[PDB]
């Protein structure tokens, strides 16, 4: 593979959102993956509603406010035929009542890939694909004070992760190799919304366990 990949640079990306207090991190990651996919198709990089996924998710398994999981994200959007752009459907960082308007959806998909749960085959993913949702462990405070350079938790869980984040690509800086990773609590955490998150260390917090991405 490449020895770097930064789909940032291909417009692929978003600029960092934050998700407030409401545990829609799983939203976050869900429309950062489609956003990719669908620029991918389309050329046209348009942001997406994660409070529809929050409102609207609940019969695929989502939990809203209280956690979800990225796939059942995806398969609500290939169940509802579509999913609402950002500009029409607001984020208010609260469970409300669904509001899907099939006239202002600007994304759908035909499923989902689940990456075989190795960082080789992340890496093929990220490389040629574009951005991934992934969990990780990010239960440790020292994720929480995150502010630069390749972050390595020596009581990181490969198995027991807790946040839904996006790989944007991987590069290098001994132990000196890196996720791109984009986080949903705004610019002001890490590096401009962003952490670096060590590769290629045995899977460190689990970045390989649960891979995946829309088809579109
Ligand atoms: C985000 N603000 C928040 N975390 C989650 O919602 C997080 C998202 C997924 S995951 O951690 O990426 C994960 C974990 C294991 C297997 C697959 C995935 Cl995608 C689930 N999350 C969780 O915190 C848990 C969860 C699982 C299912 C449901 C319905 C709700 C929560 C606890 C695993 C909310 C803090």
């Amino acid at each position: 593979a490449p020895r770097s990949v930064d789909w940032r640079e291909k417009g692929y990306v978003t600029p960092v959102k934050n998700q407030g207090q409401c545990g829609s991190c799983w939203a976050f990651s869900a429309t950062g993956a489609l956003e990719g996919q669908m620029f991918r198709k389309t050329g046209r990089l348009i942001s997406l509603s994660e409070q529809n996924l929050v409102d609207c998710s609940g019969p695929q398994g989502n939990e809203g406010c209280n956690g979800g999981l990225m796939d059942y994200a995806f398969q609500y959007v290939q169940d509802n035929g579509g999913l609402d752009s950002e500009e029409s459907y607001p984020y208010e960082a609260t469970e409300e009542s669904c509001k899907y308007n099939p006239k202002y959806s600007v994304a759908n998909d035909t499923g989902f890939v689940d990456i075989p749960k190795q960082e080789k085959a992340l890496m093929k993913a990220v490389a040629t694909v574009g951005p991934i949702s992934v969990a990780i462990d990010a239960g440790h405070e020292s994720f929480l004070f995150y502010k630069e350079g390749i972050y390595f938790e020596p009581d990181c869980s490969s198995e027991d992760m807790d946040h839904g984040v996006l790989v944007v690509g991987y590069g290098f800086e001994d132990n000196n190799k890196y996720w791109l990773v984009k986080n949903s609590w705004g610019e002001e955490w890490g590096m401009g919304g962003y952490v670096k998150m060590a590769k290629d260390r045995r899977n460190h917090c689990g970045i390989a366990s649960a891979a995946s991405y829309p088809t579109v």
